[PDB]
């Protein structure tokens, strides 16, 4: 049950979500980070250091962007097995936190790219349980004890929708 602060920290981007880990680090899927621009948030890129892998994308700002956040575990991947939240936030407002049992990290063909990621199976179109276009960038979540645990990001899903694929850092 993600509490209103960790749902707060997801955030419209591009052509679909980021995620605050803390004031300064903002993760991301690489393919819906805008392109041509001059500055994310207000922040010259100058100010900002890009850190990429595959369909993975990490910002640190110079400024603290987000200073009412604290930082958060923010794992690669997590073990086959785990049962994460993907915290999906919808245009309308809407929430939708997709329970889903991960998988195996691999390199999948994806549109016909190789990607570094994990695979996770859905706990659906037809009940509407799944996600759909826009959604890429929203956080894979689990809690550990007393911690929240960042380690994906999404990035795509099959035609059932009942197996979806974060992206997972390097
Ligand atoms: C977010 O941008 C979107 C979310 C998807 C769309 C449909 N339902 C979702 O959850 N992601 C994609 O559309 C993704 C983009 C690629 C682009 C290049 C690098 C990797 C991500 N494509 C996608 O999900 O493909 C859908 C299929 C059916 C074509 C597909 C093919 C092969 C494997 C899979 Cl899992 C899906």
């Amino acid at each position: 049950h993600a509490p209103p602060t960790l749902w707060s920290r997801v955030t419209k981007f591009g052509s679909g979500w980021g995620f605050w880990v803390s004031p300064t680090v903002f993760i991301t899927t690489t393919h819906v980070v805008p392109t041509g621009v001059k500055e994310f948030f207000g922040e010259p890129l100058s100010s900002i250091a890009i850190h990429q892998a595959g369909e993975f994308t990490q910002f640190r700002f110079s400024k603290k962007m987000r200073p009412d956040l604290t930082g958060m575990v923010l794992e690669e991947g997590c073990p086959e097995g785990t049962v994460c939240s993907v915290l999906i936030k919808r245009d309308s407002g809407e929430l939708l936190p997709l329970a889903v049992r991960m998988g195996a990290i691999a390199s999948m063909r994806i549109q016909g790219r190789l990607v570094h990621g994990q695979s996770g199976m859905l706990l659906a179109k037809g009940m509407d349980l799944g996600t759909i276009p826009g959604d890429c960038g929203a956080p894979y979540v689990h809690k550990r004890g007393n911690d929240w645990v960042v380690c994906g990001v999404h990035a795509a899903a099959t035609k059932s929708g009942n197996t979806v694929v974060c992206a997972v850092q390097a």
